[PDB]
């Protein structure tokens, strides 16, 4: 099937991933269907940026899962782009959803407790909440 | 294991490979698992081509190493259509990256450097920067 070369990663994963240009951002992993270009080359996968729903082809060697969180998370990235911001917004939020996390109630703001319950390693459920399905 | 007909080119080599209508074109061996489709016959392998990122059995007797560039990179084809152009790009820089070369940073743009270093035997790698791992 689509992406059946060996390499980690499937449809649905949330990653950071890596392009020239760029800090590591977060993405999810989504099938060559979903991008009205073409099928991904061998130990490639299409990615779909949060943030601003852009698809790039990368290498899985340039993907991490997104649950490691603090070994990517790039704070001066962070300090200096309001798009980085809304990126980890839109990301963390996904991943909230899919962990069956809750949070107690502006954008500074409402990110804050997702994003220290990201830096701090997704608990209750780890990394193991945020996967697909 | 697959591909073990004493014949040449194994998974991740970079080739050129000739269909009949078509130019020389860059491709990728793949394993027959990737493609969604059918077992290799004897002799033959599949490619994946750069720029439609589209699937080909192929005779391992219609391939030759990417590394021989510019005796099969056809200038008229390039200049002639768009989709040679993103087929040499993507191919190139699969070819940069398992290299480890870099390039200072548009399409013809980005390219020219690329092809130069290809027209000019991948330096200062050679050909031995084309293998894959
Ligand atoms: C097509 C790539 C757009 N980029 C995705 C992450 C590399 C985010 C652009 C916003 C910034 N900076
Ligand atoms: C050998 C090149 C074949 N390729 C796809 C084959 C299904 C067409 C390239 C697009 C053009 N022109």
């Amino acid at each position: 099937s689509e992406y059946q070369d060996g390499k980690e990663f499937g449809i649905g994963d949330l990653v950071w991933g890596k392009i020239k240009g760029f800090s590591w951002w977060p993405a999810m992993v989504v099938s060559w269907k979903a991008t009205s270009k073409r099928q991904a080359m061998s130990g490639m996968r299409w990615v779909q940026w949060f943030g601003d729903g852009k698809f790039s082809e990368v290498s899985a060697d340039k993907l991490v899962a997104l649950g490691l969180f603090s070994q990517h998370f790039n704070l001066a990235t962070f300090n200096k782009l309001v798009s980085y911001r809304k990126a980890m917004y839109h990301a963390l939020e996904k991943a909230r959803v899919r962990a069956g996390k809750t949070f107690p109630s502006s954008l500074e703001d409402q990110l804050k407790p997702m994003l220290e319950w990201a830096h701090g390693g997704f608990k209750p459920t780890g990394i193991e909440g945020l996967k697909p399905n």
